[PDB]
């Protein structure tokens, strides 16, 4: 059903709004992430952009959350050991949303697995981040 | 596929007979719980195969993802199954983003990653089991 299709597109926008944030526009991203403000996150958005704050949802919320918190340790280590982090909380979170919407859309194991080839088929953004693509 | 990979799905399994527990087995204790007079409540596995309804902290450093938070406001709005149904689905993403993350922890790489997700994808959802989905 073109509906794997539209799930994928979505991951694939907020993937490419997570990769600004850890690429281009890395050092507002950082700058924004100042080690005492409380409860930030990388949140992305299927428009290709990317916030710090929480947005506010329903409850309960409809999209899982993503790791909050994740400016603590921004000044505890080299600045792309932090960044590589973030990536990594990030792939988590997108494989998340992305599976939430595969099972609201009615997908079962014959969808869930298409989705994942086209996930799995890109690097994570933690191996963009790195160089490891 | 090296040895963690396994270890990662067994953790993911073990977690999985937790919240299946939760959700059958379990479900009126489940229910009572998810008190609506307290504050918004979260549904966790445990590898050990327990479940737990905690509040949510602002835990430093975030460590897990954290599963859907005010199941507990959901509860008495909708006919029990179906809440149920809300509560499996949005369990078994919890259960992907944790599995996930253990193997991006532990260094998969694009084949650990397709091993991973071959072996859940195996087997039914949380929601195909709660719904008589097999």
């Amino acid at each position: 059903p073109r509906t794997v299709e539209e799930v994928f597109s979505d991951f694939r926008g907020r993937r490419a709004g997570l990769i600004k944030a850890l690429s281009t526009d890395v050092q507002k991203f950082y700058h924004q992430c100042d080690p005492e403000k409380e409860n930030l996150c990388l949140y992305g958005l299927p428009n290709e952009t990317w916030e710090v704050n929480l947005p506010v949802e329903e409850v309960p919320p409809e999209l899982p959350e993503p790791a909050l918190g994740i400016n603590f340790a921004r000044d505890g280590m080299q600045e792309k050991d932090w960044i590589s982090l973030v990536a990594v909380h990030s792939d988590s979170w997108l494989i998340s949303v992305a599976f939430y919407f595969g099972a609201r859309f009615g997908f079962g194991k014959n969808e869930r697995k298409r989705l994942f080839q086209m996930i799995n088929d890109l690097p994570t953004i933690f191996e963009v981040v790195t160089g490891n693509a």
